[PDB]
């Protein structure tokens, strides 16, 4: 290769990100022990569905089987995104308005995007929805411009009728942005249920971009994950169903925070986002559309 490894950048949940050198370019590789083929195939397999070159969705450059034998690594080289992913740079940075609103919009739209189903894409074919399963900060990386970009799609599965997945399993998302229908072991497999379990989740990824944002008055306060600050950041299936399903808490809504008229209807979108009522929660496209139009207030 020119592909020289440089140094580790994420430790991924199956795999590890390494910053790599290409060229005259930088690279994310990132690494499966031979045990997790399975997530890299199936990571594979969904950067190699039709119509995934998007400007919001991280882009695939090649999957590479190095070797044979117990010498096996599997390597998947997307682009490497030096600004790194969304939770570390909430953990260091408090933004702007537009900041949050440029992250926000492009944020959804990559999510409304990874859901739609695209009857053709040209040259390409089909792309059908398709549902993260694992959304949260540290799966949104940011462009030198703030633009968001998913990434981690290890746990992703497409809706298309006549091509079926391999195993989907029910709850295999981070744990601290499940929904409540997931916690209590209850997923139909369609599409609008899946899609609203990412919602859910993207609900509580608003609710971090808020939580960190300069909100036109009061002092912001240093970066908690979702439930750190009621449960711990781990603590597990036991708590969170007390916190999230029997007694129905959500990351706390600052009431200083509803004296700025982006905030307060961001956070109106948001609790609707997260709400109980799976039937209840906006589309990415509909988040996508109100972030727009708020804006423009
Ligand atoms: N985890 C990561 N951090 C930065 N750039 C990336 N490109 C792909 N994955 C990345």
């Amino acid at each position: 290769g020119s592909l020289q490894l440089l140094e580790i950048k994420a430790r991924g949940r199956f795999g590890c990100v390494w910053k790599a050198q290409l060229m005259n370019d930088f690279v994310a590789v990132k690494i499966f022990p031979l045990q997790d083929k399975q997530s890299w195939q199936s990571e594979r397999e969904i950067f190699s569905t039709p119509g995934m070159k998007h400007e919001n969705l991280l882009q695939f450059i090649a999957a590479e089987k190095r070797g044979s034998n117990l010498e096996v690594e599997l390597w998947l080289i997307t682009a490497f995104h030096d600004k790194g992913s969304l939770t570390d740079y909430l953990k260091g940075n408090i933004i702007t308005w537009n900041e949050l609103c440029h992250v926000a919009e492009t944020m959804s739209r990559g999510l409304s995007y990874l859901h739609e189903d695209v009857p053709w894409c040209r040259g390409e074919g089909h792309k059908p929805s398709i549902a993260h399963r694992d959304f949260k900060s540290k799966n949104v990386l940011l462009k030198s411009d703030l633009t968001a970009v998913l990434a981690d799609f290890g746990l992703a599965v497409r809706f298309e009728p006549g091509k079926p997945p391999g195993d989907t399993h029910g709850q295999v998302g981070t744990r601290r942005y499940m929904a409540p229908e997931v916690l209590e072991g209850a997923i139909n497999f369609q599409r609008d249920a899946f899609l609203r379990i990412d919602m859910y989740a993207m609900g509580l990824v608003l609710w971090e971009l808020v939580s960190r944002c300069k909100a036109a008055d009061g002092p912001v306060d240093e970066y908690m994950l979702p439930f750190e600050e009621e449960i711990g950041q781990h603590p597990s299936l036991e708590e969170l169903q007390e916190v999230v399903v029997h007694k129905k808490m959500r990351p706390t809504i600052k009431d200083h925070w509803l004296k700025h008229p982006g905030l307060a209807q961001l956070c109106v979108t948001i609790e609707e986002c997260w709400d109980h009522d799976a039937e209840a929660r906006l589309s990415a496209g509909c988040v996508e559309e109100r972030v727009s139009l708020i804006r423009r207030s």
